[PDB]
């Protein structure tokens, strides 16, 4: 991942990007995307295109309170009034991580892609500067790495989270199912079910297929969005309740 | 990737697998795939199914790589090694790159077994496997044994997907290949498939239901070929 560091880039930005395996370039590449560190923001650009992508949680809470269709059921899916800790295994741009943290939950947001993790990190950094989003941003802990591969070690380190939240961005044929995304889904769900203390929550399109082709214990259905909930391995549905 | 090592696994197999970041397991996983090392073979399995995937090696592309010039070829997307073997069959020395641990392990074992087989020994000896991401390993290999004559490629929120997804990986792959090859970068594509990384090639070879877009190294004058 290339990163163009403009002369106006603040010291905060310069220090932040230094923690990511990026490749500083003196000019934009001839093709494709690259990161741009200008002023006090890190953004992602596409050569030849004006529109960019930036993580900005300023209107996050507002956008959430106004969303309909089922996405607003995320709070009930993780049982937010129980004050659970949550590991967001597919953080990406952090939309859901910020929403969860805004409910008062302590979130560990996993993101394995260098560019995306950097974008998210800067978004959290800027969120801490705004008095209206400071408290929430402080409850978001970025974990730069692959969740399936690193959750087991983190469990031994700081204990199991109450909730593991998943929202994959996907919703020779036989061979591809064995080594491709299908297999990755199997491993992610399995690892999440060995990790969560209370539930593994998976966001899905209304008619979306079940993650790893596995049926959940119960679901929270909206019009166009739903949440599949799996109980941790060895949990007795008789004791558990929702 | 999990690997179940049966007690019958030969030392040749036990040695081969040590080159990959595989997770040894005492029993198959609850669900999904895993590698099985039994007797003198490494195979891929799916829990619940009786079948198994194994690499067993027992003219359009020839022109695309201009085999007549007997060029060295680097297969940046080796996979199960089908095209690596074909290229090697033409008498060319091939260096195959594969980044997936399971796929790489399977290919490595197929090459190893092919060497033990008379009718494939000659061809298999011309295939060298390199584990890792091509975009990353090729530059490092260049500084070692030098540039190859040809780099062979055969891969396979919207805006966001294009910037960090497969679209970007394509750009990186082609760019690196064009900086590695000394003569040509050959890309396999379906009959009327779209251009890789959305870039136009210098020329191409259209076959029955397949096509090969050919790019030239950076700073190359097409008029000289």
């Amino acid at each position: 991942t290339d990163i163009l560091i403009d002369d106006t880039a603040t010291e905060a930005v310069r220090t932040l990007i230094r923690a990511f395996p990026l490749v500083p370039v003196s000019q934009p590449p001839e093709q494709g995307s690259y990161l741009l560190a200008e002023h006090d923001t890190v953004s992602l650009r596409l050569v030849g295109e004006k529109s960019n992508v930036i993580v900005d949680f300023t209107s996050g809470a507002a956008q959430y309170r106004r969303t309909k269709g089922g996405g607003e059921l995320i709070a009930k899916a993780v049982n937010h009034t129980a004050h659970p800790t949550v590991w967001d295994a597919t953080a990406g741009l952090g939309r859901d991580s910020f929403v969860l943290a805004s409910l008062g939950l302590t979130v560990t947001a996993f993101e394995q892609h260098p560019a995306v993790a950097c974008l998210l990190s800067d978004g959290i950094r800027r969120a801490l500067l705004n008095p209206e989003t400071q408290d929430t941003a402080a409850r978001i802990n970025l974990h730069f790495g692959n969740a399936a591969e690193q959750m087991p070690a983190l469990v031994k380190t700081q204990g199991k989270p109450d909730i593991v939240y998943l929202d994959p961005m996907y919703p020779m044929a036989y061979f591809h199912r064995l080594v491709g995304e299908a297999q990755d889904e199997v491993v992610l769900l399995h690892t999440a079910r060995q990790t969560a203390k209370k539930r593994v929550v998976v966001k899905r399109p209304r008619l979306g297929e079940h993650l790893a082709g596995q049926a959940p214990a119960y679901q929270y259905t909206g019009k166009s969005t739903r949440f599949d909930v799996y109980l941790p391995y060895g949990a007795d549905k008789g004791l558990e309740h929702h």
